[PDB]
């Protein structure tokens, strides 16, 4: 499985997005939650709230999945980061692919 | 070292777990945050807040700790995801061995 | 490209240290948010709140940015993780390379 890390300038927008993309079975689940990010904005440091979007999915649906997120994601250019899981319990991975497409 | 990550109901069900997670050594520390997940319950999309932890310990505490987790954890099948450092400072790689069976 | 993450015991110097690592083009971009940390402080279990810095940066600028870390960090010993990232989207690598070093 992996994990797959994207972040979205508000919670309307990743909340959006995500159903949308379990609605699609691309994910099996999505942990959303609020964090402070520096940034330069091309120029000069900038600061603001964002919802960091944690997205578990199988393997195998990391290149769809990412341009499924390209499609749908308000930013031009998203972050779309992948990390691969080393070892999962078993039970939960059963369930994962059991929920994704 | 590894970073392994698993979502708790609750914060009493988190703390509970990993100050036992502690008092036996199969962790150097937790961290624990809230998010929202968004998921399917098996039939529909649900909605609720959750405690995730990210708990840091050595590579070679993987399995008991997983098994440790299985036990106390209050989820039937709950995540157990272990993702593995690239690599990390030193003198916190020799904290970390010291303060762990 | 990697995820670096330490952890502050507070915002003023999260941000006064992640300001310093954007100003000097070590890093692309840094997500701060609060987490309760658990862990032994040499002796018995202690909590508290802090602060989880996750950092975006080159894979070649590990070493500098990790020596940097290690001069500006409030902690003695703070953690400084290291974690590959297996494939990421390349419009946003593009921008990650263009923003640093």
């Amino acid at each position: 499985m992996i994990i797959v890390y994207t972040t979205f300038p508000d919670w309307e927008s990743a909340e959006k997005v995500v159903k949308t993309l379990l609605k699609e079975r691309l994910i099996a689940c999505a942990n959303l939650r609020e964090h402070r990010a520096f940034y330069w904005w091309e120029g000069k440091i900038e600061e603001d709230k964002e919802v960091g979007a944690i997205l578990k999915t199988r393997e195998d649906l990391w290149e769809e999945l990412k341009e499924r997120i390209k499609e749908l994601h308000p930013y031009d250019v998203p972050a779309i980061i992948r990390i691969d899981v080393d070892d999962v319990n078993e039970d939960y991975l059963k369930w994962l692919i059991e929920e994704t497409k």
